DNA sequence: GACGGGCACGTGACGCG
DNA sequence: CGCGTCACGTGCCCGTC
DNA sequence: GACGGGCACGTGACGCGC
DNA sequence: GCGCGTCACGTGCCCGTC
């Protein structure tokens, strides 16, 4: 009678268990923690837990960095010029500086 | 008494319960699907070593664009950097030929 | 008379040149970059003075992380201390309600 | 008529003795304490060959444990988050018991 | 003695082609 | 009539106190 | 024809120590 | 009381693109 159901409870619960043993095998911390406190059935739900949390922050890493690099490669082409339009500059004086210094020393 | 034993048991249920919970509400196949199986607790397992597992694959499909994704963030501050190396060389230069 | 002089230049010219192969050869991008400015004696010096302006610019960046690792210690005792008594209060108190949710269904019921 | 040309290798040796000193100008090795020795224009480039070749290995050697040193900020964010959901939780735990006239 | 906490197992209840 | 959810009890083999 | 640019090579100039 | 040793400057020439 319900004796039957006693059965598909050992069913279901062994799902459940077998489901954390593979969520175990998956996760890198459950597989280097030798305790009893990783390995119980409560452990590795809580660990999965934080590994999830862990692997979306590094994928929100990813996106986060493409919304900006058209701005940021854009931003490339910028200073990509100030530098050129500055050491010109930077030359153009130099040269305008090191060699008018030297017609002062001796000018008479 | 074991009365004490039912509400430790109670409470490793309720930190249980609360864990899948917390997983249920992360994973976006079981975000707002409803189904009676998928909405179970043997059901966010399966969908969460299904996302845990996707995620594993994606993000190293990303690392070998990111890598070189990165970089141009570096550059960006590289380059920069050299702007005020010249500036400063550029406003040295600049308050240096007035008297002439 | 100055033919021996010509025979000292020529030894520092030399000692340069061979001073840009050798920077040439450590340089990743130069071991790379069949360019005719690249290749360039003039090209291995802005493309050293930028390899050593990346490689300040990691390990100032490398250390500055450093003055902050200090705070390894910061982030455990918020994570020590914050997160359970949190934690703890998160479960008491969800407890709290639904034993009272289920007295909401024994007050009022659904007929 | 060649005054073109003198001014053309004038800008071109402009250039690397700019590269020279932009390039002394930051190694350490003779950062305006090295003699007229060692800031012999063919020895910035001994001593920057020297910087760099020494830089490598040492980046090289941060790097091995700036790895594990990283992830501490990683985890700073992780943590830092954590907070967050259980502070809505907990706010949202702390005003329905209020609304069931009984704290503690 | 004091309790905790681990994991597996039964029940009743409840919603189901 | 069996499924199948679920939380809740229950020993027990065991920890640390 | 127009210019630029590459690198090697030769000089006076200058600072030097002996 | 001159041998070195700095350095920039010119110059051919072997050669690029406009």
């Amino acid at each position: 009678r319900r004796a039957q159901h006693n059965e598909v409870e050992r069913r279901r619960r062994d799902k459940i268990n077998n489901w954390i043993v593979q969520l175990s095998k998956i996760i890198p911390d459950c597989n280097a923690d030798n305790s009893k406190t990783g390995a119980s059935k409560g452990g590795i739900l809580s660990k999965a837990c934080d590994y999830i949390r862990e692997l979306r922050q590094t994928n929100q890493r990813m996106q986060e960095t493409f919304k900006e690099a058209e701005r940021l490669q854009m931003d490339n082409e910028l200073l990509r010029q100030q530098i050129e339009e500055l050491k010109n500059e930077n030359a153009l004086l130099r040269a305008q500086l090191q060699q008018h210094n030297l017609e002062m020393v001796g000018e008479g």
